[PDB]
């Protein structure tokens, strides 16, 4: 029985482009070169493909932002600038795939991403094929809620449910906590 990892801070939910751009600029304002944010994205599971519905940025243990882009008619210019900002690192798992997807879907280029599974392999001196949950268990001694019910829910539905918010926030939070753990190991 491993404890469940859960984002304990305030979840900021933004589903309008202007609001999102303002918040993103605020984030860029408070950070400087070298800083990192936890990062992840969600999207719903015949011929058409599913585009990114939510982008999560966890800046600290007390605050995580959920940007519901599927509810926005235009991709937030401020969010685009933050993501393409090479000064701010974005830590996640399978984050290169996220980069490709953002480019394909919105021509937004994620800069300075940090693939935590690579950092883990090099730090822990191993060659494993990880999963975010496996990384959480091994690195944090915690466990992640990963039931299809929420993980594969319809992320493009407005509004996001309370369970959807905590799950999406917790995933970006794990990225932030894992990054700090591995980056400051002794």
């Amino acid at each position: 029985n491993l404890p469940f990892l859960e984002f304990p801070g305030s979840i900021v939910y933004s589903y309008e482009a202007s609001d999102c751009s303002f918040l993103s600029e605020d984030i860029s304002m408070r950070l400087s070169d070298g800083d990192v944010v936890g990062f992840d994205m969600e999207w719903p599971p015949p011929g058409k493909r599913s585009r990114v519905a939510v982008i999560q940025l966890c800046v600290s243990e007390s605050k995580c932002y959920l940007f519901h882009i599927s509810s926005m008619s235009v991709f937030p210019q401020g969010l685009k600038m933050l993501l393409e900002n090479k000064s701010i690192k974005k830590a996640g798992v399978g984050i290169e795939g996220d980069q490709w997807k953002l480019l394909r879907d919105f021509d937004v280029k994620l800069e300075s991403f940090v693939e935590l599974t690579d950092v883990a392999n090099e730090k822990l001196k191993c060659a494993e094929t990880w999963s975010l949950n496996g990384l959480v268990k091994h690195v944090l001694g915690k466990q992640l809620l990963k039931d299809k019910s929420i993980r594969c829910s319809n992320w493009s539905n407005f509004p996001l449910t309370e369970d959807q918010k905590l799950y999406a926030a917790t995933d970006a939070y794990a990225g932030l906590i894992i990054y700090q753990k591995l980056g400051n190991l002794g």
